[PDB]
Formats: structure tokens, C-alpha cells, sequence
């Protein structure tokens, strides 16, 4: 098995779309950080993980650059895999007051056109992965390192629910996914 994630690297975003990139990175801080103050987790210097302390507990503006690239250029390779695939994305605080506000996604309705995108987001995003550690000399050691045809419905439901979560992120941020 030889994976073969698409090539992104002639894909070029806008400004309109780089911002829509920084948007969706900052809202997956606040879903991190609701998720784990919610747990019992507070603000600490350094990090203990099992008195549940961690510095990235913060205003996402008080973080620093390198904390924030992550996600960003997370975000970014999945908006330059919807964009490879053909489709068009257009329109349409102190540090110890920090209460995390991530968006709300309960209620966005994704068409089934956007549903079968999110799988195949799904399946790049595991195909990266595999290729990443393959690269370093893994093999199936992980059984995760398997075409996505033939991983178990377990992970799958996982990836797929991850891309879903990016796509209705951008519906609720006021943008339109379309085909050609």
C-alpha cells in the first residue's frame, strides 16, 4: 500500500480564503479549550497532565506565533483540498477573564454534496497521515496504515466527523461550497 494524498502545492489561496483559514484555526482553539476547562483544566505556566494544567489556556491573540501555525496551516490544507477538488468558497479580552466561545455547529445543515466532500476530505486527510509515517519507515507498527476502503467503520466515523465539523465551520462563517 502506497499512499497517494493529493498534490496541493500549486493551489493558491486568496486573501478572502487564508482569512477564512485563520477563522476556523482560531475557533478550534475555543472548541480545545471549552473541551478541556470543561474537564476541570486550568491556566499553568508549564503543563502537568494530570493536575490538568496547560498554557495555551488563553485569549487565542495571547498565544504565541509558533502555537497557532498547527491548525493554521491544518486549516488551510483542508480549504486547498476543497479548492483542488473544484469547488468554489464565496460569500455569502484579559487573560484572566478568558471564557472560550467556539461557534455553535448543532444546528448546520450540511446537503449531500458537502457530506460526500467531507468523507473525501476524510480520506485525503488519512491518506496524508499514512504517507507522513510511511515516508519515516512505519508499516503495518500501526494497522491504521491500511487504504481507507478497508479501515474499520470505528475510525472512519472519526476522520469523517472531523472534515464534516471544518465544512459546517465554513457554512456558519457566512461562506457558500459549490461545485465548478
Amino acid at each position: 500500500y502506497i499512499p497517494e494524498p493529493m498534490d496541493l502545492s500549486l493551489v493558491d489561496l486568496p486573501e478572502s480564503l487564508i482569512q477564512l483559514s485563520e477563522r476556523i484555526a482560531e475557533n478550534v482553539h475555543e472548541v480545545w479549550a471549552k473541551a478541556r476547562i470543561d474537564e476541570g483544566w486550568t491556566y499553568g505556566e508549564k503543563r502537568d497532565d494530570i493536575h490538568k494544567k496547560h498554557p495555551c489556556l488563553v485569549p487565542y491573540d495571547e498565544l504565541p506565533e509558533e502555537e497557532k501555525e498547527y491548525d493554521r496551516n491544518t486549516a488551510m490544507n483542508t480549504i486547498k483540498m476543497v479548492k483542488k477538488l473544484g469547488f468554489r468558497i464565496e460569500k455569502e479580552e484579559n487573560k484572566l477573564d478568558y471564557i472560550p466561545e467556539p461557534m455553535d455547529l448543532s444546528l448546520v445543515d450540511l446537503p449531500e454534496s458537502l457530506i460526500q466532500l467531507s468523507e473525501r476530505i476524510a480520506e485525503n486527510v488519512h491518506e496524508v497521515w499514512a504517507k507522513a509515517r510511511i515516508d519515516e519507515g512505519w508499516t503495518y507498527k500501526h494497522p491504521c496504515l491500511v487504504p481507507y476502503d478497508e479501515l474499520p467503520e470505528e475510525e472512519k466515523e472519526y476522520d469523517r466527523n472531523t472534515a464534516m465539523n471544518t465544512i459546517k465551520m465554513v457554512k456558519k462563517l457566512g461562506f457558500r461550497i459549490e461545485k465548478e
